[PDB]
């Protein structure tokens, strides 16, 4: 997979919304609890992500996520296009919920447990970790 | 400078608080508006940062920032130590305020303009950009 492709999806836990972004080529994840599943939260999240990584295309399992003018304006400003090379055929959201449950009792707030789970996931040895693979993929792509 | 050293500081604009983290070796920045200048916001921010980058030591220009038990617990869990190799002698916070002012009229909310400014800063050509330098520094360090 190309080094600039990211997938964004929302999942639900404890009555709250978790926005999950996956760097498809490496398995690296960024995730955050958001108050509402809205175009404004999505747009703000995409702007943050694009300022930290070289985001070229974005995919999702719910295409209606990207219909708001707010999201479109954010993609426009950051130069993000929609991904079309990933067919929809009806993963880590469940594996991420697994880690959250493992650490949930260590934190009061769900948003804390989510970041603990992101940390665990990105640094776990699978023989590099996801965090190691993304930087080497993007670094190699620069050259 | 070592590839795992980050500097964290808060600055103020429009009556709000902006938390600014700098990867000292590359100039790469992450920044966010936070509601209050509190140990809980600092701790949560450090947990997010450490799950995304290999954070080994953290420095600051206001040492009292790191006295709360909440921050200490976060550093403990993520394995972060305090940096001692950067003497205090009384930069980018001003350069970042410069970019914010340049784009401020393009967004309603300050928090949006901040992320726009982070994007501009990390992708500006200075002949690589900060975003390119951090990944190559960390990738080279893995090997
Ligand atoms: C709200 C809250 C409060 C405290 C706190 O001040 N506890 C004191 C400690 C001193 C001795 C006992 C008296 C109680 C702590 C956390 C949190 C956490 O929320 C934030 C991320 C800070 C926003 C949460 O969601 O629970 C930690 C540990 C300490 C943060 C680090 C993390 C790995 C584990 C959870
Ligand atoms: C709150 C808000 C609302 C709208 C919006 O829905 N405008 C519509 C567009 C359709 C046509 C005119 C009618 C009005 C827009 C933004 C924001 C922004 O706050 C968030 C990041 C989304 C949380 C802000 O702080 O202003 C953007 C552009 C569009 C986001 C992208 C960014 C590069 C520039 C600012």
């Amino acid at each position: 997979c190309s080094p600039g492709i990211w997938q964004l999806d929302c999942t639900h836990l404890e009555g709250k919304v978790i926005l999950v972004a996956v760097h498809v080529a490496s398995g690296y994840i960024e995730a955050e609890v958001i108050p509402a599943e809205t175009g404004q939260e999505t747009a703000y999240f995409l702007l943050k992500l694009a300022g930290r990584w070289p985001v070229k295309t974005v995919h999702t399992d719910n295409g209606s996520n990207f219909t708001s003018t707010t999201v479109k304006a954010a993609c426009w400003w950051a130069g993000i296009k929609q991904e079309f090379g990933i067919p929809y055929n009806p993963s880590m959201n469940k594996e991420l919920k697994k880690i959250i449950g493992q650490v949930r009792d260590q934190a009061e707030h769900l948003k804390t447990a989510v970041q603990m789970a992101v940390f665990i996931h990105n640094h776990k040895r699978k023989g590099y970790s996801a965090g190691e693979r993304i930087v080497d993929i993007i670094a190699t792509d620069i050259q």
